């Protein structure tokens, strides 16, 4: 009569917590899901010998059409677990999968994993200062998103920091880049002109969080682009004014120039 | 040659990550602090016994002013570890250690863990609408520290959530709870008259995020300023314009009054 709603964190499968993975490991069902985003330092086999349990991924359709035909049945009787990649809940859309689990009386639980948001941290820049979160999505046939264009001005309007997440096609495996996401970003300055990401645009550039070799680097857009800041996942952050500190971690932790001392400042 | 920081997470010794605790069992020395936060669900003695290590607790003055001659010198000879509740470099000023490893010419290397920051998710608030962050301070003799208040505000013109860290100060076992802060807050409203937090704020709090059983509570100001969310840590929140299934999961999961259900767009 319990669902568990488990983060499997960053990068591997080492990256879910000991309290999810004794809980996993107790359970009589386990149910994950890699839609929403993937994990990209391991496998499902690798995390099926972790918590040593025959898992069932489940597609978009499975969770946001038939979840209450899929795993609450069984989460009536029994102990089932979900799984999804960083933090329950930071999804967007979950969160609600919790109301289908009360309509269906099945009582849920959450059991909490790293998440970008807060890994971000690594990058030396304040967690307080980041403002509106966004995602840099591929245009495609006459659709060309630009929103979080708007989300980068108005942060840094206000001092603040933005996180981009860069878009990704799950089923498919497929990653946007840093560098794509850099050449996106100027072709909207180019049809805006709002001045807000140029070749003189200060990014930060995370790449594989949760690993303990992440790519970490910072500096000017004109040099950036097409640097090769390794396998994905990436992300992409575009800082607001530095405080002196943050700049130092910059240049000293991930490689930025000394100019950011006294241009970024 | 090494030196891991590594966040223990929200409540408990198992918040750690499977990483985590692989590589503090085979780390020479371990180090901790528990100033920067508290871990309502556990022990010196269970994390020690987790992983199978003594561990030599510092305080923030060892920290701030003698990382570089307590932890650093072992750390040029050992596999040493740091570790802190929650992720190591969130909402703390952790990230300048690293700083100082390397100048001491030791490379470190840092293990994320669950944060409060992504733990809001639990909420279930979208955390992409979440803008600039603050914490909320105990005032200290004649100086009354104020600033948050203008943070809220902005956030909110913007339609964008704000989330307040609640005061701690660890050596006096003085943890700051959400209606202390809420007292405060209204305090604040008396004297700048912003119309920004009154009796019939709509706020979120969540305590002891972590545990099996968090407590969650979502409701007007007014009603929730005198009422038992428990004991600390708590984090308070003031969302900004709601979007439907954020209400609605206030309001199912939450315990929220009704009447938020009903919009104004
Ligand atoms: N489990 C928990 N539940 C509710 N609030 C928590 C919490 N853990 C930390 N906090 C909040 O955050 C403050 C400490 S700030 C340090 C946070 C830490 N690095 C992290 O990543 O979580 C506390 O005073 C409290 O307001």
């Amino acid at each position: 009569m319990v669902l568990y709603f488990i983060g499997l964190g960053l990068y591997d499968e080492r990256d879910i917590t000991v309290k999810g993975m004794e809980i996993a490991k107790k359970c009589d069902y386990v149910f994950a899901e890699f839609y929403t985003s993937l994990m990209a330092g391991t496998t499902l086999g690798r995390i099926q010998k972790l918590i040593g349990k025959e898992i069932r991924v489940l597609s978009r359709e499975d969770v946001e059409l038939n979840f209450e035909n899929i795993v609450l049945p069984l989460a009536k009787e029994n102990d089932v677990a979900f799984l999804t990649p960083g933090d329950p809940l930071v999804a967007t859309t979950h969160a609600e999968l919790r109301i289908r689990a009360k309509r269906a009386g099945v009582e849920s639980y959450v059991i909490h994993a790293p998440s970008i948001y807060s890994a971000v941290g690594i990058t030396g820049l304040h967690i307080y200062k980041f403002g509106k979160s966004a995602t840099v999505a591929y245009p495609e046939g006459n659709w060309f998103p630009t929103s979080y264009y708007d989300v980068i001005k108005e942060n840094a309007e206000r001092g603040l920091h933005t996180l981009l997440f860069l878009d990704i096609k799950a089923e498919k495996r497929m990653y946007m880049t840093a560098n794509e996401a850099m050449e996106l970003l100027l072709k909207v300055e180019d049809m805006k002109k709002g001045g807000v990401f140029t070749d003189d645009t200060l990014v930060v550039v995370l790449a594989r969080a949760g690993s303990l070799n992440p790519t970490i680097r910072a500096g000017y857009v004109k040099d950036l682009i097409r640097e090769d800041f390794g396998d994905p996942p990436h992300i992409l952050i575009v800082p607001g004014k530095l405080h002196i500190v943050e700049a130092e971690y910059l240049v000293e932790i991930a490689g930025a120039p000394r100019e950011i001392l006294r241009v970024n400042v």
